């Protein structure tokens, strides 16, 4: 079933997310990525319309799979005796945002604006479709270098979006908000906005702002690179200590620092080609 349809290539990487291989769809040569997840490592299960018991990750990906290219598309999946296999699209050439920032150091504001805008559009898309990622960070964002388009990956820490409190969290700690650190409680939207502030700081400073719990709780942001005041203000706003003081997605995208964003294609021509 999986054997003849996909020709398997090298290992792209592995972690809490599982093991992901480069691959090619045999019928039409399409570039793909092939992700294996062991059943024993999955603590979070869900259910399709079908009533079939799958990993929540699969539920979340199917709910967001549509014309929109800001989220990695699930092309197919398969169950095996001890694992699930996911076939995802693979842009070529591609690089993850963590590697891209490591190579360049801090990004120019114009490039950070375009990237961040695209992450925002993509997270809004997820929220629209009832999905909360819960692990927004540079390693979970791929750059299609030709088109200048970003894609969210790794929905393995995600959840159905809801308006009531969350008391579980298995995403990345240094991107998690102070209310989680202190009370093991958070709400979806406001926690997401906090991770987005961490991500934006990361883009423009070349590194995340907080390491330890106490830095997160104190929430004092020091800028290690030259960053415009508008951007500093947006960042500080997203990282407000009280959840209710954080901006909505609308307020972020109406922020003065976010005006006049480049198109993705313009972004590739100026900064990636
Ligand atoms: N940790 C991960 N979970 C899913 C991942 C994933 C999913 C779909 C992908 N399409 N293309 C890639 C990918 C990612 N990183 C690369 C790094 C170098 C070269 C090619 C790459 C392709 C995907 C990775 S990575």
């Amino acid at each position: 079933p999986l054997e003849s349809q996909y020709q398997v290539g090298p290992l792209l990487g592995s972690g809490g997310f599982g093991s992901v291989y480069s691959g090619i769809r045999v019928s039409d040569n399409l570039p793909v990525a092939i992700k294996h997840v062991e059943k024993d490592r999955i603590s979070d299960w869900g259910e399709l319309p079908n009533g079939t018991r799958v990993p929540m990750e699969v539920v979340l990906l199917k709910k967001v799979s549509s014309g929109f290219s800001g989220v990695i598309r699930l092309l197919d999946w398969f169950e095996r005796p001890d694992s699930f296999v996911l076939i995802l699209e693979r842009p070529e050439p591609v690089q993850d945002l963590f590697d891209f920032i490591t190579e360049r150091g801090a990004l120019q504001e114009e490039l950070a604006r375009s990237f961040f805008w695209q992450v925002l559009e993509a997270v809004r898309h997820c929220h629209n479709c009832g999905v909360l990622h819960r692990d927004i960070k540079d390693e979970n964002i791929l750059i299609d270098l030709n088109r200048g388009e970003l894609k969210l990956i790794d929905f393995g820490s995600g959840a159905l979006l809801k308006d009531t409190v969350y008391t579980d969290f298995d995403g990345t700690r240094v991107y998690s908000p102070p209310e989680w650190i202190r009370y093991h409680r958070y709400h979806g939207r406001s926690a997401a906005v906090w991770s987005l502030g961490i991500l934006l700081y990361d883009m423009v400073c070349g590194d995340i702002p907080f390491e330890h719990d106490e830095e997160i709780i104190r929430g004092q942001v020091f800028f290690r690179q030259r960053v415009s005041s508008e951007c500093q203000h947006l960042i500080r706003w997203c990282l407000a200590l009280r959840p209710s003081d954080r901006p909505t997605f609308e307020e972020i995208q109406n922020h003065p620092w976010m005006q006049d964003v480049l198109l993705p294609q313009e972004t590739a021509e100026i900064h990636l080609h």
